[PDB]
């Protein structure tokens, strides 16, 4: 492992004083020593955008109609949407991908069509999905992964659709970090006190389900939400495919939760795009032991916080390619 | 001004709900008030790296000899810096502007030589330049500034690089805020205890040479570094030009500071691209009633935080053009 310490080193002779660059000279070394370069190189960038519905908005935990799952996808693929003008912004390929969304859609370039089922079950039921389904979910989210990558990803980030989806984050969140309801849940897509109650009691109902042993796909299978586990399906592809993974908010990093549990080192590939306005965020970024790039009181999904922070990532990854003293005739002192 | 209400009702019909893409929210907003669009447009960005040296060094305030400066600015000029790495990464046009290095540079197409004296003064013991001098200093500002917009900045951020400007910041700051020196020192390029003390001691100095009445720009000349006039100089002439301006650190906001006292109404183009770690940048944040987009632990100027956050800028800007609930056929509760 030269490179870690060779990258290191030259940090160390840049141009600039000591710990100038602050956080990003971190950021540099991570992906240096994941690129196996002391000159990382980054580009065109990537998001997968999982779409599903939940089966728990029956329980009232949304202040949306189901139907805003599927007519948000449609306004993916129509670039209406503000992960479509992240993306836009950030150099970053949008592909979509239904895993469970309620309602037929039709064929489109951007779109890969993988619905596992119509949403899942009501989690505050009974288990979400089947173990099989589960299976099914991870290997579309693995899939859509690897055709980003295969078009050229440089960095993947993983985004979300899915009304109700912060009730079966927190669940899924609760249970991989042996959390309570209380630590979880939050405003999600903006509710009072009736939904987070009704939440809590969701997260409640669900984790009564659980005992030791299970393995970390069966707690998601019980308690999560089919995309969820597509999106911890695209960080595990990411990350045998050895690229920089950037994690968005609550719902989405609750997937690279359950991808770590399956995959112990993927965290060496994470990066926290940002920390949401969803409480239950901090604790998974402190499980992750990763520090958010951004922090700008988001609250949306979509993946936007992760292609928000793309930017700064390419930025980080050029800072070893800044001139040392020697290399520039700059007096060291 | 219907376009303020305009936008700010479009805001509110977006595809999100309400307030999901915080403090972003209001940067697009702000955005949209400058250019007096719903939908504002962003594209290629400049930033103006002004360069001088500082007649205080000899106070042995700064870690790095002088002539840092002035080799600084050669390695600008052949891309070896972090600005030149941060600028290739947000489509940033990158200028550099001579008002006041010790010693001579050669014709470069991305060097303008206006050099006003070799350095300031030593401003612990005297007028750090005479009112005729800044009076320059603050063209040679606005005539960089200018080409950087004629040539199709869209947006501008202003760079610093002089050896010992810490303390000329601070001497500025101290004075245009009615703050004392233990409020505006800090670590500078890397000092201990004893630097410290040295900075704060030349800070009172120059605060002492002050009186009730002096103008913003004769303080400057008192106080400050040339290289920090011409800063006044750079945001002066993009405020009135009307494009979006960015502010970097400590010393480059201290300019920004002067500009802002110089012109009332300017703080409405200013957008923070960070909080650096230099202790005396939150007080100017605060006086400027700024909040800053990027927290990433920077201590090195030269412009960079403030094109790190370009990318930010230009997605915010994009924010207003998402889709409304009923452009995208979306049901809205």
């Amino acid at each position: 492992p030269e490179v870690f310490a060779q990258a290191r080193l030259r940090m160390d002779q840049l141009t600039k004083p000591p710990r100038a660059l602050g956080y990003l000279e971190e950021v540099a070394l991570r992906l240096a020593a994941l690129q196996g370069r002391v000159k990382p190189e980054l580009g065109r960038g990537a998001v997968v955008v999982a779409a599903a519905d939940h089966g728990v908005v029956a329980e009232g935990v949304s202040a949306y109609p189901q139907e805003v799952t599927r007519q948000m996808v449609l306004n993916f693929l129509r670039g209406g949407a503000a992960i479509n003008q992240f993306a836009l912004a950030a150099d970053c390929a949008v592909y979509v991908l239904d895993v469970g969304v309620v309602g037929e859609l039709p064929d489109h370039p951007g779109l890969l069509k993988r619905k596992v089922r119509p949403g899942t079950a009501n989690l505050a039921q009974g288990p979400a999905m089947t173990p099989e389904e589960a299976e099914r979910a991870l290997l579309a989210g693995r899939e859509a992964a690897r055709r980003a990558i295969a078009e050229g990803a440089t960095l993947l980030a993983a985004g979300d659709m899915g009304i109700g989806n912060t009730t079966a984050a927190a669940a899924l969140t609760a249970a991989l970090l042996g959390l309570p309801p209380e630590a979880v849940v939050g405003r999600g897509t903006g509710v009072g006190e009736e939904g987070l109650r009704r939440k809590r009691q969701a997260v409640a109902r669900a984790l009564a389900r659980l005992h030791p042993g299970m393995g970390p796909l069966e707690v998601a299978a019980e308690v999560g939400g089919i995309e969820l586990v597509a999106i911890a399906g695209i960080y595990l592809e990411g990350y045998e495919a050895g690229l920089p993974l950037v994690l968005d908010g609550f719902p989405v990093t609750a997937g690279a939760l359950l991808a770590w549990k399956m995959a112990p080192g993927l965290r060496d590939h994470l990066f926290a795009g940002h920390l949401s306005r969803e409480p239950g965020h901090r604790h998974q970024l402190e499980a992750l032991g990763l520090r958010p790039l951004l922090d700008l009181d988001l609250a949306l999904g979509e993946g936007t916080g992760a292609v928000l922070a793309m930017p700064l990532l390419r930025a980080a990854a050029r800072i070893l390619h800044m001139a040392t003293f020697q290399e520039a005739g700059v007096s060291r002192g």
